This record gives structure tokens, sequence and C-alpha cells, in this order.
């Protein structure tokens, strides 16, 4: 009868109908599931790019830093580099030669004794023509035992000699400083 | 004709049947392939998570090396500027004073050339009064033709006043250091 | 009648398709929404790796850089402890003592006041005996109304004493370099 596998036919539609219902509902739960992991991952990926731009700006100013340190190193280097060849040495053995005059405190000293002091004050100085030139020291003077004006007179210019070597002796000590 | 399009109708919700079939199976197809794709996207979340967990711990000691670094930085930094304002120099030509009494080696240079020694030893101190005030060496002495007391006196008196003026220099080495 | 309700069950089935048809559109379109967030999704994983793994180089290099830094502190800091053991101050108060010989420009000075200067050139060396034995400045000479040869001679030799005493300070001079 027509009707009649109309009905069967119904029948065999219905059951491909709940085939269908189940399988739809499946896939769409299915999508709200991966939605949901969807939107939990789009959510720590902005929380993982906040903290990655941190990072790369952090980064940036270490490195800013980093040149800074460098520049400061090289230029403490470079000061110790200088001082190290200009300075003078306690240790070193070798003569050191300064550039300009010097001047200390109370002594100067060489080999722990000292050897010269401050200027020493109270004196008159000596006045007349300085003898720089030859000087015998061991020049003996005759005299007789009778009087004889050129002998005397020996002993006055070995006399005035005398004097102005003095002189020639305190002026140098006077230019020099050592005396006033 | 009730019987019809019943069976036109059926082959007409068949025909629908068919075509849902095949749509679902289509996206079902689809989201699988997304569930893949996502798994994969989360995992690589998860090490990323992992790597700036990493990088985060790593920069914030890095940060705190850098305070040391800096703290280090200035120490030197000071130190160097204390010394430059400090130390005698070989190289600069404006005269240098020292805070404190100097001992050297062997002697004592100026310009290249050596002015001061070491102390001599093997003096015998002189004795007297040292004659500090005027000191005439241009004196000159009158000897004449015949005895004269006063002539000879004047001599002896310029001889003592000569003896005790040596005495003076003599004493301004002693108590300068250069000699014993 | 079997007919009748063969078409109703047609009519309930055009409901049942009608929303299956309208769920599956659904379901579609929705897994295209989700295709597109997940493709933008993985787009942002792959720069966030991209940064990252720059990062991971990135601070191994400055960790390195780091002991590099660490290793010119340390050794900046030895040198300037080292010069600061070894050179001569300006502000120092205790004797300060060079294990050299040294040199200076134009002078040297005690208090601000000038003691040694260049050695003073001209000089003609004295000659003789060097007195360094017992001297008596305060020797007295007695000179007579009539001319006695013992009275005169010992001027003589008081003379004679003071030139080889006057060598005796030259002689001091010359060895020191304060003169030539
Ligand atoms: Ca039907
Ligand atoms: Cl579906």
């Amino acid at each position: 009868q027509g009707a009649y596998d109309a009905q069967v036919k119904n029948d065999e539609q219905d059951v491909e109908l709940a085939d269908h219902d189940a399988r739809i509902a499946a896939n769409t739960k299915a999508i709200n599931i991966l939605e949901v992991r969807l939107t939990t991952a789009e959510g720590k990926i902005v929380v993982l790019r906040s903290d990655v731009d941190y990072l790369l700006d952090e980064v940036i100013d270490i490195q800013a830093h980093l040149v800074t340190v460098d520049q400061r190193l090289d230029g403490v280097e470079s000061d110790v580099s200088d001082i190290k060849s200009d300075y003078v040495s306690k240790t070193v053995t070798e003569s050191q030669s300064l550039a300009s005059p010097l001047d200390v405190k109370t002594s100067y000293s060489v080999d722990g004794i000292q050897v010269v002091g401050a200027r020493q004050t109270g004196w008159t100085a000596a006045t007349g023509t300085p003898l720089l030139g030859s000087f015998n020291a061991n020049q003996s003077y005759t005299v007789g035992t009778t009087y004889t004006q050129s002998e005397v007179a020996a002993l006055a210019t070995g006399l005035e000699q005398a004097r102005q070597r003095i002189l020639a002796l305190e002026t140098a000590l006077r230019l020099h400083g050592l005396i006033d």
C-alpha cells in the first residue's frame, strides 16, 4: 500500500533525524568547548605579550646601562694609566725628576739623615768683593826676627783675600737660600 | 493521491537528509582540524610561559648585579679623584708643596745636576762666638815701613773677625745637616 | 487516513529539518569564526617565540658581559690600591721617604722659603790642606808695643789655619754640588 510505504519510510527518516540531532548537538558542544579553550589561550597570550614587552624594554635599558658602565670603566682605567706614569713612587730606586720646583715642610733628608733645614735667620750680610778665583790655603807667610814691611804686608793681603773668600762662601749660601 | 508526494516528499526529505549528513561530517572534520591546531597552540603557550618566567627571573638578578656595579664604579671614581688631587706629578711645571718632611736616597738635584748629597762626616766642630753682625771683606790694612802696634793689632782683630765668621758659616752647615 | 498522518508526519519532519538546517549552518559559521581567531592567535604565538628566543640569547650575552665587567672592576680596584700605597702625597704630614734620588726644576724650598737653588758656577777650586781638626774661633792674638817675631808668626799661623778652614768649608759645598 502506497500509504504504508510512507510510514515505514517515516520511521526510517526519523531514525536518521535522531542520529543527525545527536551529531549536530555533539558538534555544537565541541565548538563551544573549543571556543572556551581558545578564549583562555587568547588571555594567556595577552599576558605573555605584556611580560615579553616588559622584558624587551628592560633589556634595552640594561644594554644602555652597560654602555655607560663600559664608558665609566674606560674612563677610570684611562685615569689610572695616566696617574701610574705621572706619579712619584716611594719604592722605585731609579732617579725621579720633577718638572717643577719643590717645597716641603720642616726638612730635606738624605739616607734617613737631615741635610737641609729651614732658612737660618739673624744674619747681617757681609759686604765686599767676593773672591771666586784661585785661592791657595797652603800659602805660607814668612815672618823674620826683625820687622819687614813686605812680610807684614803679605799677611795683610792674605787676610784680605781670606775675608773676601769667606764672603764668596757666604754669598753662595745666601743665593741658595740656606741663610738670610 | 494521499500516497502522492507522501512518497515524493519522502524523496525530497531524503535528499535534504543526505545533504545534512554531508554537512555534519564536514563540520566534524573542521572541528577535528581545529582541535589539533588548538592543542599544538596551547602547548607552545605552556613552553612560552616557562621560558618567559625564566627570563624574568634572570633579568631581576641582572638588575641586582648592576646595582653592585654602579656602587663599585662610584667607589673607584671617588678614589681616583682623591688621588688626582693629592699626588705629586712629574710633568707639572707649577711649584708643588708637600705637607711632610722629605727623605731621598743618595742626593737632591736641580735641573739634572746634583746640589745636595749625603751628610759629610769626619768634622771636628769649631768652637767660639759666631760673628753674625757686620763683616767688611773689603777692609784694607795699612802696613808701614816701621813697626806700629795699632797696625798689627788691626791685623789681629781682622783675623779674629774672619775666623769667627768662618765659625758662623760652619755653624750654618752643621745646623742644616750638610756636615756632621 | 493512514495517508493523512503520513502528511502530518511530513509536516513535523519539516520543522525538524528546518531546525537542523539552521543548527548545522550555525555550527559551520561558528567554526569559521573560530578559525579566524585561532589563526590570529597562532600568528601572535609565532611573534612571541621570535621575541623570547631573541631575549634568551640576549640574556646570555649580558651575563657574559657582566663577568667581564667584574673582572675589569677587580683590575682597576687592585691598581688603585697599589697606587694609593706607593704614591707621594701633598697632604700627608708624616715624613715621606723615597727609595730613589730626586731631581726638581728651579729650586728646593722649606716652609715656602727657598733653601737650595741651581748649582752656582764660575768657581776656581781652592788648593791646599783642608783643616777638619780642632779650630778655635775665639783664639786671641797678642800684639805688643815692640815687634815680636813669635807674636807676628802666631798671626801668620792663625791666618793659614783660617784659610785652610775656608778650604774645608768650600770643599764641603763642592762635594755636595752647591758650587762647581
Ligand atoms: Ca517523511
Ligand atoms: Cl553540525
